[PDB]
C-alpha cells in the first residue's frame, strides 16, 4: 500500500467531468477543476490543464498525469509550509500518508487550519489527535474517508484501507 494506491480508493477515477461532494467541477482521479458554477468555466480549465480539446472528457493515461502532478505538488506544498513541514518531519512513514492524503484534498492552507491537531500530532498523543480530528466539517462532510484518514493516524498502520 502506498500514497497512490491509498488516494485512488479515497477518491475514485473518473474519466468524464463530474461534480464532487461538494458541488465542485472535478475529474480524474480527485482532480478539482473550477469552484464556478460554469460547466463552460471547468471545460475551459479542463482543456488549459490537459493541453488539449477535451470536451470534458479524458483519458485514462490523462488521468494519471494529473495524479502524479498532484500528489507531487501536495508533498512540496507540505515540505514548503512552515506549519506543516515539522509534523511531517515529526511522523513514521504510514501516518506521512495521512497527512499526504488531507493535503491532497482540503489543501495546504486548510490543513493548517487543523492547529490544535497538528500539535497533538506532533506530541505523538494519537487518541486524542484523533479525537480532535473528527470534530470538523471535514468529517461531518465525508465521515466514511475521514474516519479512514483518522484511523490511519490512530494506529500507524494501512487497516483502514485492507
Ligand atoms: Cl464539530
Ligand atoms: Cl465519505
Amino acid at each position: 500500500m502506498n500514497i497512490f494506491e491509498m488516494l485512488r480508493i479515497d477518491e475514485g477515477l473518473r474519466l468524464k467531468i463530474y461534480k464532487d461532494t461538494e458541488g465542485y467541477y472535478t475529474i480524474g482521479i480527485g482532480h478539482l477543476l473550477t469552484k464556478s458554477p460554469s460547466l463552460n468555466a471547468a471545460k475551459s480549465e479542463l482543456d488549459k490543464a490537459i493541453g488539449r480539446n477535451c470536451n470534458g472528457v479524458i483519458t485514462k493515461d490523462e488521468a494519471e498525469k494529473l495524479f502524479n502532478q498532484d500528489v507531487d505538488a501536495a508533498v512540496r506544498g507540505i515540505l514548503r509550509n512552515a506549519k506543516l513541514k515539522p509534523v511531517y518531519d515529526s511522523l513514521d512513514a504510514v501516518r506521512r500518508c495521512a497527512l499526504i492524503n488531507m493535503v491532497f484534498q482540503m489543501g495546504e492552507t486548510g490543513v493548517a487550519g487543523f492547529t490544535n491537531s497538528l500539535r497533538m500530532l506532533q506530541q505523538k498523543r494519537w487518541d486524542a489527535a484523533a479525537a480532535n480530528l473528527a470534530k470538523s466539517r471535514w468529517y461531518n462532510q465525508t465521515p466514511n474517508r475521514a474516519k479512514r484518514v483518522i484511523t490511519t493516524f490512530r494506529t500507524g498502520t494501512w487497516d483502514a484501507y485492507k
